[PDB]
Protein backbone atom coordinates (compact mmCIF):
# COMPACT_ATOMS: atom_id res chain seq x y z
CA UNK A 1 0.00 0.00 0.00
CA UNK A 2 1.07 3.38 -1.16
CA UNK A 3 0.25 7.40 0.72
CA UNK A 4 0.94 10.70 -0.04
CA UNK A 5 1.18 14.32 1.68
CA UNK A 6 0.09 17.43 -0.01
CA UNK A 7 0.84 20.93 1.49
CA UNK A 8 1.06 19.23 5.05
CA UNK A 9 -2.02 16.77 3.97
CA UNK A 10 -1.87 12.93 3.80
CA UNK A 11 -4.11 10.78 1.38
CA UNK A 12 -4.10 7.10 1.06
CA UNK A 13 -4.05 5.69 -2.66
CA UNK A 14 -7.01 3.21 -3.30
CA UNK A 15 -6.51 2.44 -6.79
CA UNK A 16 -4.54 3.71 -9.90
CA UNK A 17 -7.44 5.53 -12.51
CA UNK A 18 -5.00 6.39 -15.23
CA UNK A 19 -1.66 7.14 -16.41
CA UNK A 20 0.73 8.70 -19.57
CA UNK A 21 4.49 9.41 -20.03
CA UNK A 22 5.55 10.74 -16.73
CA UNK A 23 2.09 11.17 -15.27
CA UNK A 24 -0.67 9.26 -13.08
CA UNK A 25 -3.64 9.87 -11.54
CA UNK A 26 -4.89 8.05 -8.87
CA UNK A 27 -8.12 7.54 -6.50
CA UNK A 28 -7.22 8.55 -2.77
CA UNK A 29 -8.82 9.04 0.47
CA UNK A 30 -8.20 12.20 2.67
CA UNK A 31 -7.85 11.67 6.78
CA UNK A 32 -12.01 12.22 7.02
CA UNK A 33 -12.16 9.26 4.12
CA UNK A 34 -13.09 11.39 1.24
CA UNK A 35 -13.01 10.96 -1.97
CA UNK A 36 -10.57 12.55 -4.54
CA UNK A 37 -8.38 12.31 -7.63
CA UNK A 38 -4.93 13.10 -7.53
CA UNK A 39 -2.57 13.98 -10.64
CA UNK A 40 1.15 12.89 -9.95
CA UNK A 41 3.60 14.66 -12.67
CA UNK A 42 7.19 12.70 -12.29
CA UNK A 43 9.66 15.53 -13.28
CA UNK A 44 12.85 13.81 -13.04
CA UNK A 45 13.61 13.62 -17.01
CA UNK A 46 11.01 16.04 -18.21
CA UNK A 47 12.08 18.60 -20.93
CA UNK A 48 11.48 22.90 -20.40
CA UNK A 49 8.21 22.62 -23.26
CA UNK A 50 6.86 19.08 -21.11
CA UNK A 51 7.47 21.51 -17.97
CA UNK A 52 6.40 24.42 -19.13
CA UNK A 53 3.09 22.42 -20.78
CA UNK A 54 2.30 21.09 -17.01
CA UNK A 55 2.56 24.88 -15.49
CA UNK A 56 0.44 26.04 -17.95
CA UNK A 57 -2.11 23.97 -17.70
CA UNK A 58 -2.34 24.37 -13.73
CA UNK A 59 -2.44 27.80 -14.10
CA UNK A 60 -5.42 27.77 -16.98
CA UNK A 61 -7.22 25.15 -14.88
CA UNK A 62 -6.49 26.99 -11.55
CA UNK A 63 -7.85 30.34 -13.26
CA UNK A 64 -10.73 29.03 -14.70
CA UNK A 65 -11.79 27.59 -11.42
CA UNK A 66 -14.11 30.94 -10.59
CA UNK A 67 -15.27 30.92 -14.61
CA UNK A 68 -17.63 28.27 -14.41
CA UNK A 69 -18.88 25.02 -12.40
CA UNK A 70 -18.48 23.30 -15.83
CA UNK A 71 -14.46 22.68 -15.02
CA UNK A 72 -13.44 20.54 -13.09
CA UNK A 73 -12.51 21.53 -9.25
CA UNK A 74 -8.68 21.91 -8.67
CA UNK A 75 -8.94 21.79 -4.44
CA UNK A 76 -4.72 22.55 -4.17
CA UNK A 77 -1.34 21.78 -5.57
CA UNK A 78 2.27 20.95 -4.73
CA UNK A 79 4.90 21.66 -7.39
CA UNK A 80 9.00 21.35 -7.15
CA UNK A 81 11.89 20.15 -9.56
CA UNK A 82 10.91 16.94 -8.68
CA UNK A 83 7.20 16.32 -9.08
CA UNK A 84 3.45 17.98 -9.34
CA UNK A 85 0.81 16.97 -7.47
CA UNK A 86 -2.72 17.78 -7.98
CA UNK A 87 -5.93 17.26 -5.42
CA UNK A 88 -9.22 17.28 -7.90
CA UNK A 89 -12.37 16.30 -7.79
CA UNK A 90 -12.83 12.47 -8.20
CA UNK A 91 -16.29 11.92 -9.99
CA UNK A 92 -17.88 8.59 -11.12
CA UNK A 93 -16.42 8.09 -14.50
CA UNK A 94 -15.02 9.58 -17.49
CA UNK A 95 -17.49 10.34 -20.66
CA UNK A 96 -15.88 7.53 -22.61
CA UNK A 97 -15.82 4.76 -20.30
CA UNK A 98 -19.35 5.86 -19.72
CA UNK A 99 -20.24 6.04 -23.89
CA UNK A 100 -18.80 2.35 -24.28
CA UNK A 101 -20.91 0.56 -21.46
CA UNK A 102 -24.07 2.65 -22.50
CA UNK A 103 -26.36 0.70 -24.42
CA UNK A 104 -28.67 3.70 -25.07
CA UNK A 105 -28.79 7.06 -23.57
CA UNK A 106 -32.01 8.99 -22.67
CA UNK A 107 -32.36 12.59 -25.35
CA UNK A 108 -32.67 14.66 -22.20
CA UNK A 109 -29.35 13.08 -20.62
CA UNK A 110 -27.74 13.64 -24.14
CA UNK A 111 -29.18 17.04 -24.15
CA UNK A 112 -28.12 18.04 -20.83
CA UNK A 113 -24.53 16.22 -21.44
CA UNK A 114 -24.22 18.63 -24.88
CA UNK A 115 -25.03 22.34 -22.73
CA UNK A 116 -22.21 21.39 -19.88
CA UNK A 117 -20.01 20.65 -22.57
CA UNK A 118 -20.67 23.42 -24.71
CA UNK A 119 -20.52 25.64 -21.42
CA UNK A 120 -16.87 24.20 -20.71
CA UNK A 121 -15.79 24.62 -24.06
CA UNK A 122 -16.97 28.36 -24.00
CA UNK A 123 -15.48 29.67 -21.74
CA UNK A 124 -11.41 28.23 -22.43
CA UNK A 125 -12.12 30.06 -25.76
CA UNK A 126 -13.26 32.83 -23.81
CA UNK A 127 -9.74 32.83 -21.78
CA UNK A 128 -8.03 32.34 -25.69
CA UNK A 129 -7.53 28.62 -25.23
CA UNK A 130 -8.38 25.96 -27.91
CA UNK A 131 -8.66 22.53 -26.76
CA UNK A 132 -7.55 20.80 -30.46
CA UNK A 133 -7.88 17.61 -28.98
CA UNK A 134 -11.18 16.72 -27.58
CA UNK A 135 -12.11 13.49 -27.28
CA UNK A 136 -15.12 11.96 -24.63
CA UNK A 137 -11.75 10.99 -21.98
CA UNK A 138 -11.67 14.91 -21.21
CA UNK A 139 -14.85 15.22 -19.82
CA UNK A 140 -15.68 13.82 -16.54
CA UNK A 141 -19.24 12.89 -14.88
CA UNK A 142 -19.75 14.18 -11.42
CA UNK A 143 -23.11 13.62 -10.19
CA UNK A 144 -24.83 13.88 -13.38
CA UNK A 145 -23.37 16.86 -14.78
CA UNK A 146 -20.26 17.21 -17.27
CA UNK A 147 -16.88 18.74 -16.63
CA UNK A 148 -14.13 19.51 -18.57
CA UNK A 149 -10.82 17.76 -17.12
CA UNK A 150 -8.22 19.10 -18.72
CA UNK A 151 -7.05 21.73 -21.79
CA UNK A 152 -5.07 19.75 -24.01
CA UNK A 153 -2.16 21.95 -23.35
CA UNK A 154 -0.39 18.99 -21.43
CA UNK A 155 0.16 15.03 -22.29
CA UNK A 156 -3.13 13.14 -22.84
CA UNK A 157 -3.26 9.74 -19.94
CA UNK A 158 -5.09 6.46 -20.46
CA UNK A 159 -7.59 4.48 -18.16
CA UNK A 160 -5.67 1.64 -16.54
CA UNK A 161 -6.65 -1.84 -16.35
CA UNK A 162 -5.41 -4.53 -13.77
CA UNK A 163 -4.54 -6.95 -16.53
CA UNK A 164 -1.52 -7.70 -18.78
CA UNK A 165 -1.79 -4.97 -21.39
CA UNK A 166 -1.77 -6.52 -25.17
CA UNK A 167 -0.64 -3.45 -27.10
CA UNK A 168 -2.85 3.87 -28.27
CA UNK A 169 -4.93 7.22 -28.92
CA UNK A 170 -8.38 7.83 -31.39
CA UNK A 171 -8.29 9.67 -34.40
CA UNK A 172 -12.06 9.46 -34.85
CA UNK A 173 -12.70 13.23 -33.25
CA UNK A 174 -9.70 14.58 -34.96
CA UNK A 175 -10.71 18.16 -37.17
CA UNK A 176 -10.49 18.21 -40.70
CA UNK A 177 -8.04 21.61 -40.79
CA UNK A 178 -5.37 19.90 -38.01
CA UNK A 179 -5.00 17.16 -40.83
CA UNK A 180 -4.44 19.80 -43.44
CA UNK A 181 -2.81 22.37 -41.08
CA UNK A 182 0.12 19.29 -40.90
CA UNK A 183 1.32 20.08 -44.74
CA UNK A 184 1.96 23.43 -44.11
CA UNK A 185 -0.80 30.92 -41.23
CA UNK A 186 -1.80 29.40 -37.76
CA UNK A 187 -4.83 27.24 -39.15
CA UNK A 188 -6.15 26.45 -35.46
CA UNK A 189 -9.08 28.03 -34.39
CA UNK A 190 -12.18 27.83 -32.03
CA UNK A 191 -14.10 25.95 -34.87
CA UNK A 192 -11.57 22.55 -34.28
CA UNK A 193 -13.33 22.27 -31.11
CA UNK A 194 -17.07 22.40 -32.59
CA UNK A 195 -16.27 19.75 -35.08
CA UNK A 196 -14.70 17.27 -32.17
CA UNK A 197 -17.78 18.07 -30.23
CA UNK A 198 -19.32 17.75 -32.93
CA UNK A 199 -18.30 13.69 -33.21
CA UNK A 200 -19.01 13.12 -29.35
CA UNK A 201 -22.85 14.46 -30.09
CA UNK A 202 -22.88 12.23 -33.65
CA UNK A 203 -21.19 8.94 -30.67
CA UNK A 204 -24.37 10.39 -27.99
CA UNK A 205 -26.66 10.08 -31.18
CA UNK A 206 -26.14 7.45 -33.68
CA UNK A 207 -23.59 5.11 -31.01
CA UNK A 208 -20.76 5.45 -33.33
CA UNK A 209 -18.04 8.40 -34.23
CA UNK A 210 -19.17 9.31 -38.45
CA UNK A 211 -15.86 7.33 -39.11
CA UNK A 212 -15.10 4.45 -36.29
CA UNK A 213 -16.46 1.94 -39.98
CA UNK A 214 -13.38 2.73 -41.24
CA UNK A 215 -10.86 0.48 -38.99
CA UNK A 216 -7.49 1.85 -41.17
CA UNK A 217 -6.31 4.84 -40.42
CA UNK A 218 -4.95 6.15 -43.73
CA UNK A 219 -8.40 5.65 -45.07
CA UNK A 220 -10.16 6.80 -42.34
CA UNK A 221 -8.09 10.29 -42.27
CA UNK A 222 -8.79 10.74 -46.36
CA UNK A 223 -12.32 9.93 -45.30
CA UNK A 224 -12.37 12.86 -43.00
CA UNK A 225 -10.79 15.94 -45.22
CA UNK A 226 -12.58 14.11 -48.14
CA UNK A 227 -15.37 16.67 -49.22
CA UNK A 228 -16.96 13.83 -51.49
CA UNK A 229 -17.10 11.29 -48.48
CA UNK A 230 -21.08 12.02 -47.42
CA UNK A 231 -21.62 11.84 -43.71
CA UNK A 232 -24.53 9.60 -42.66
CA UNK A 233 -27.59 11.55 -40.39
CA UNK A 234 -29.96 8.87 -40.21
CA UNK A 235 -33.80 10.66 -39.56
CA UNK A 236 -34.02 10.71 -35.81
CA UNK A 237 -37.11 12.43 -34.06
CA UNK A 238 -35.04 15.49 -32.80
CA UNK A 239 -35.21 17.79 -35.85
CA UNK A 240 -32.86 20.19 -34.20
CA UNK A 241 -30.49 17.43 -33.31
CA UNK A 242 -29.70 16.49 -36.33
CA UNK A 243 -29.41 19.93 -38.08
CA UNK A 244 -26.60 20.53 -34.69
CA UNK A 245 -24.91 17.70 -35.98
CA UNK A 246 -24.79 18.68 -39.69
CA UNK A 247 -23.66 22.51 -39.11
CA UNK A 248 -20.81 20.92 -36.00
CA UNK A 249 -19.92 18.58 -38.68
CA UNK A 250 -19.36 20.96 -41.81
CA UNK A 251 -15.30 20.58 -43.58
CA UNK A 252 -14.86 23.80 -43.78
CA UNK A 253 -14.53 25.79 -40.55
CA UNK A 254 -15.69 29.52 -41.72
CA UNK A 255 -19.42 27.52 -42.80
CA UNK A 256 -18.70 25.02 -39.41
CA UNK A 257 -20.85 26.53 -36.69
CA UNK A 258 -19.20 28.61 -33.70
CA UNK A 259 -20.18 28.73 -30.12
CA UNK A 260 -22.03 31.50 -29.35
CA UNK A 261 -24.39 30.03 -32.20
CA UNK A 262 -24.72 26.94 -30.84
CA UNK A 263 -25.51 28.36 -27.51
CA UNK A 264 -28.64 30.33 -29.12
CA UNK A 265 -29.36 26.87 -31.31
CA UNK A 266 -33.11 25.62 -30.75
CA UNK A 267 -31.80 22.29 -29.42
CA UNK A 268 -30.31 23.85 -26.35
CA UNK A 269 -32.81 26.68 -25.80
CA UNK A 270 -36.63 25.37 -27.11
CA UNK A 271 -38.23 22.97 -24.68
CA UNK A 272 -35.23 24.08 -21.61
C1 LIG B 1 -15.54 2.76 -14.41
N1 LIG B 1 -14.62 3.89 -14.53
C2 LIG B 1 -14.57 4.97 -13.67
C3 LIG B 1 -13.56 5.79 -14.16
C4 LIG B 1 -13.10 7.05 -13.65
C5 LIG B 1 -12.33 7.88 -14.46
C6 LIG B 1 -11.88 9.10 -14.01
C7 LIG B 1 -12.18 9.53 -12.72
N2 LIG B 1 -11.67 10.76 -12.29
C8 LIG B 1 -10.65 11.54 -12.81
C9 LIG B 1 -10.36 12.74 -12.11
C10 LIG B 1 -9.32 13.50 -12.56
C11 LIG B 1 -8.59 13.10 -13.66
C12 LIG B 1 -7.49 13.86 -14.09
N3 LIG B 1 -6.59 14.48 -14.44
C13 LIG B 1 -8.96 11.91 -14.33
N4 LIG B 1 -8.29 11.51 -15.45
C14 LIG B 1 -8.63 10.30 -16.18
C15 LIG B 1 -7.37 9.70 -16.80
C16 LIG B 1 -7.68 8.50 -17.69
C17 LIG B 1 -8.65 8.89 -18.78
C18 LIG B 1 -9.94 9.42 -18.17
C19 LIG B 1 -9.64 10.63 -17.29
N5 LIG B 1 -9.98 11.12 -13.90
C20 LIG B 1 -12.95 8.72 -11.90
C21 LIG B 1 -13.40 7.48 -12.37
O1 LIG B 1 -14.19 6.64 -11.58
C22 LIG B 1 -14.34 6.92 -10.18
C23 LIG B 1 -13.03 6.67 -9.62
N6 LIG B 1 -11.99 6.47 -9.17
C24 LIG B 1 -13.06 5.14 -15.32
N7 LIG B 1 -13.72 3.98 -15.53
MG1 LIG C 1 -11.16 -0.89 -17.41
MG1 LIG D 1 -9.33 -6.07 -19.41
MG1 LIG E 1 -10.51 -6.72 -16.60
Amino acid sequence: FQSMSVKGRIYSILKQIGSGGSSKVFQVLNEKKQIYAIKYVNLEEADNQTLDSYRNEIAYLNKLQQHSDKIIRLYDYEITDQYIYMVMECGNIDLNSWLKKKKSIDPWERKSYWKNMLEAVHTIHQHGIVHSDLKPANFLIVDGMLKLIDFGIANQMQPDTTSVVKDVGTVNYMPPEAIKDMSSKSKISPKSDVWSLGCILYYMTYGKTPFQQIINQISKLHAIIDPNHEIEFPDIPEKDLQDVLKCCLKRDPKQRISIPELLAHPYVQIQT
